[PDB]
């Protein structure tokens, strides 16, 4: 029983953009990326400043009394053991993204400079990339999936983000004129979140043939979509997304393993030691930066890399939210939270540490990757300067090919699952739409800019997060009036104020 | 009922001093202002550092079992609500000068650069103003508003400085040197506290005239105003059934909060927008630098900005701790010292924070902008300026300079209030003479600060107020420590104590 | 008993190193001195770290319910109970240290400034002095000190270093590949670190009589030094017999606190009270900033400085952890894991900080004027060159070298009843024949480090050191899982962790009853 007050609404926007995007006009899409820069200028202190409330808010919860609160029925066990659920959460922090920021990142952080900072600056230029890839992202995904995962697996609702704000709203049938909503804005954000992913990911293929075959044609961007956007409806047959899910996981491990031994090791392993604590030292500092500091400056650098991440994040918090939930049934909301904070982060933090890592150590020498200064060619450059590198970066684009499908196949089904009433059991066909309307609005964007293609791609991505930021937000306070009307937090307040009045009497 | 054994000492040392600053002996109190700087120089360590304890010492008892723990017979029921704490936290604590300091501080800061920086570090900026009015000023409220509410609504003695340190001195016992020494310097400092009160609504009124009508502050302004702001206030403390502390701190809040709005809609509304979390994040990063900012950094330099700042902005804490601690008692009961440690700690920072935001952020973005409002640099004329550059500028500006006098007369009277309640062997019901007649018994020092002929006197007791309560910063320490000897000696406490050990 | 299986690999390569130093190869010595720079530069990052997740480590066990557990048969009443603690922390871990470095450190910081910041910073120079001489280097000893105290005093089994392995690779099994081996690299580590003490005694005092005789070079003259101090020393020998020690922990008290309370007083009294908060402060506020220090910051410059410093120090306290643990862990029977770590941590570092901003201080604020101390770039010059700047500079100048004698014997005593009780299957008791036995460590390299043709021997002391021991970082660090996954089977532990479950499904119970009465019942309505 699909949900068609919910799926249709949500396809006027996805086709809207396709067709006024690319088919007619063009340049009016970049009329509407401007609307970009009117969200950034002022509802832009919202997401730098509820962003680190994320990472608090969500430590706070797992610090109290609810940690101890079973996700699940009461003392219910996890499904998993926690070797097995925490090799999980690995392929959850990793693919396309990293492969694309994973050197140009924190280079650029070098190369540049941080506003506040001089450049080459490695502290500085690390501690940020952390910023933007640890606590603080999945503090969010740990929000949306907490959510998902408490109201499914305890409370009991559908599997339905909107089935996590019942504590706050209607109920009596929830999903009035909210509802309908809030999961029509889920489904959205969702779509241009992956979109990125797919975007920013195939445009790295393309770049990445002039490793083979030599440059950067037009159709070719095309080409690289459909050739994998045809495997993924072909591999929508089986999961499958099981099988690749480590044929990923292989492949990223050759690609690091190799460059921490071939680059410079030991800067390498000094960079471990050294990224956790300028992470630490800086996180307050840059927890500040905003269009004030510095001087009334960073106002543009936010825009290109601070908030671009927030936005992105939160646009995908559907997606990796419900992974998160589904896996974690059983776990305690405490091991849970803690669990998604740190594991996680490690392989953010050794993954910006070898790769990007290097391209600072290079960039000390003078062999400067930095190829003409295109973010989208600076990692197979990277590796071009490695003995044997030739036939790495044919891997990474094998590699971003099984990303293509595998991180569209759980965002498709995640898209299907709450597209049609939270059935856990999605339905095959619903999936492959999900995922061709993706792809297609992850090309539409691509196309629409032409030299500045990754732009648009970020612009866009930030507007239609914009609108799930507050929803995020919201999910806190249900959130929270969620876990105060628990069995477990009710039953044992009840436990201390008797624990209180029962030697009240006797003295 | 009248105590005459405290109150004697007090009136005759206050009256010692204005003397020792008038009739042509108006140079040689200023010779003994500058021996301020002996305090900040050889006492300068010790505030700069307890002054950073006593904010983790609430946090660390908040933090504890003495948290749970209500102040009363138990489950005893509350009373004020939260509207309570804001007017009165704002009223009587501050409001005069933070208005002509939410600007000139965050203002100067920027332009001038605080020690161990470069100058227009908006960050920075924040910081330095943040941390001289937040964390820090309330839990040097805290420990004494929570001590003493807790040797009184709950142990039950009575309301009096001195009764808190039962645990250190003795039953009773505590009627010797230690505890007698102890309400004179307390009243000292309430009676400079208000006398410096109204000496500031004094230099405001000048430039909030310039604001309206100027003219050069030609006499008449320090007595047609000072003057109409006592005879407001001891018609306002006389009444019974009119209470005006419960009032027109209400209607202060108001004001502020009318005031706030304006800019923050009216002016750079993002700019303040961005500088929320930009002010708490920076907060919280150069919060132990800050906070370990001594005298022997950087390189020697920073001593005079610390006294001339930071330290003498704790000196003049330190001062009104008495008071404005009391006052943190006398209109709470009932409610468990947790729901009240960060109840004068969450809070308050997050309307100081929001204030100089506007306020502080938008004359930076002024500032920035080319369109300054520093003007001949003097911290009276800023607020004004600042304001006057909107539209509706005058206007609010009227609606400025009576949130000047409003509170002032609560913040005077409330000042006194605590006065006759400290007076009267710690009765919280105190005669409706005693208080006005201490409301007022600055002015009659006020007006003979000034007949010495022309204007050069009020600056003295500006200094005066750091030394004012110099020792008093002890007088906290150990009420730290008669706050902690203390609760140990508490029912739940007592009960595992006296038992197998 | 004695284990003539663990001591008999070890007095071979002791003077395989001792006699190599001295003889053979009189210069081979210095081609170690340059195989450092394969462990400081390739292992520096595991020094770091490691290093300070030692901090955070304790930190939680301190504040985990393990924080209750009580050191020894359960009650027993707390042995010494305070102040010997913290006068056996240093005379025994540090001592002597915190004067041949003490002094200068934050005064060679406030000049050259440390890589990241420009010169005359008063405030790195307190924080990065601090960052090495107390949350970080005590922070490796608790965990030995805990592991080994826990391991013997608690569960009841041998003082033996080795012992505390047995969570991991099997009670009374672990004697071979891995465990004898820790014993042999364990007796090494304690009589370099030793030897290294003892000589910095005559090195100290031959360039520091210069504040009263002997303008001779330094090498001969130093006969008189080491072959008499150690001759003194022993004595001892004589008697022992079981403790203390003690005669000297309320000496260096009434001591140092002497000269301390000294240039606080004669000196710039308020400049160093200033920078009392100004040194916790600062140092709390570059903590994570300094543990971020690596050969790779900033930009890639400061291993040269790190290696001096950071690095050297951090391998160094691995390599006298052994000790500092082995002695730390008795006198602290009947005292409980939390007030051990917080007994540790707390106030030796608390010591340290306010020991630098004294000495530290008053050296700093005279380069501020121009009085410098700074002697041609020599620790033992600096410490004098200070004092006697000072009403009584020979007064207390004497206590500056007569003191640092009896300082020397704390170590050695101290030290040695480790080494001693390692190599007698773990016995506490007092063995006057192995005490003494060891007390030499020296008379083969120290005196001889300098009659290779005068002096110049080095720097063979402080390479053949940090090196004896550099397995034994992953060994204290393998040491935080022996120490974890042990302390979670003690029976205090074990218990509050299945009483939990009892009252956790005991609860479910309770509930799950309700919710099927208040729906009989609620389906009566009907
Ligand atoms: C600026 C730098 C200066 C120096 C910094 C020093 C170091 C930082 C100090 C950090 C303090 C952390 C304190 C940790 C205490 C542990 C909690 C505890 O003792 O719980 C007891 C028992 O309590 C309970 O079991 C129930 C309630 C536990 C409450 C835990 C709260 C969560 C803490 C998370 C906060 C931070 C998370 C990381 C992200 C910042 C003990 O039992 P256990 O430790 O054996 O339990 C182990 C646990 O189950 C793991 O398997
Ligand atoms: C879960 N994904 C890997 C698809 C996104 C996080 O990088
Ligand atoms: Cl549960
Ligand atoms: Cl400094």
């Amino acid at each position: 029983s699909l949900n068609w007050s919910v799926i249709v609404p949500a396809l006027v926007i996805v086709l809207a953009t396709v067709v006024w995007g690319i088919g007619f006009k063009d340049s009016f899409t970049n009329f509407a990326s401007s609307a970009l820069s009117a969200v950034v200028d002022n509802l832009g202190w919202a997401f730098i400043l509820f962003g680190t409330v994320f990472v608090f808010f969500i430590v706070v919860i797992a610090a109290s009394k609810f940690g101890t609160i079973r996700l699940g029925r009461i003392d219910e066990a996890p499904e998993f053991r926690t070797v097995s659920w925490i090799s999980m959460m690995f392929a959850a922090g990793m693919g396309i993204d990293l492969m694309f920021y994973g050197t140009t990142e924190p280079l650029t952080f070098y190369r540049n400079g941080v506003p506040g900072h001089d450049e080459h600056n490695v502290g500085v230029a690390m501690s940020t990339t952390m910023f933007h890839w640890t606590l603080h992202p999945w503090a969010i995904y740990a929000i949306v999936g907490l959510a998902i995962a408490y109201s499914t697996f305890r409370v009991g609702r559908k599997q339905l983000l909107s089935s996590a704000f019942v504590p706050l709203i209607g109920e009596k049938g929830a999903e009035g004129w909210l509802g309908k909503l809030i999961d029509i804005l889920a489904i959205i954000a969702t779509v241009f979140g992956t979109a990125c992913s797919l975007g920013l990911g195939a445009l790295q293929i393309g770049a990445g043939l002039s490793a083979a075959n030599i440059d950067p044609s037009d159709w070719t961007i095309v080409g690289i979509v459909s050739v994998l956007t045809l495997a993924f409806i072909f591999s929508a047959i089986s999961k499958g997304i099981q099988y690749l899910s480590n044929a990923n996981m292989v492949l990223a491990a050759l690609l690091a393993i190799f460059v921490f031994v071939v680059g410079p090791t030991v800067s390498i392993l000094n960079l471990l030691p050294g990224s956790i604590g300028n992470y630490l030292s800086n996180f307050f500092q840059m927890a500040g930066r905003t269009a004030m500091s510095a001087d009334g400056t960073a106002g543009e650098w936010l825009g290109s890399w601070t908030i671009f991440y927030w936005a992105w994040w939160i646009s995908w918090s559907p997606f990796v939210g419900m992974f998160l939930a589904r896996i974690s049934r059983g776990r305690s909301i405490r091991e849970f939270i803690l669990g998604v904070l740190l594991v996680p982060a490690g392989v953010s933090t050794v993954w910006f540490s070898i790769f990007g890592g290097t391209a600072i150590v290079f960039e000390q020498n003078g062999e400067s990757i930095w190829g003409d200064g295109a973010a989208e060619e600076q990692l197979f450059g990277l590796l071009h300067a490695l003995p044997g590198g030739q036939i790495m970066g044919i891997i990474a684009m094998i590699l971003l090919g099984t990303f293509f499908i595998t991180s569209a196949d759980s965002a498709s089904t995640v898209m299907g699952t709450m597209s049609q009433h939270g059935q856990l059991e999605a339905n095959k066909w619903v999936t492959a739409a999900w995922g061709v309307a993706t792809a297609a609005i992850g090309l539409t964007l691509l196309l629409s800019g032409g030299d500045n293609a990754l732009s648009n791609l970020q612009n866009v991505t930030i507007v239609a997060a914009t609108p799930f930021l507050f929803v995020v937000i919201g999910l806190m306070f249900a959130l929270v009036k969620d876990l105060s009307n628990d069995v477990i937090y009710l039953e044992y307040r009840e436990q201390q104020r008797f624990n209180a009045r029962l030697a009240r009497e006797r003295r």
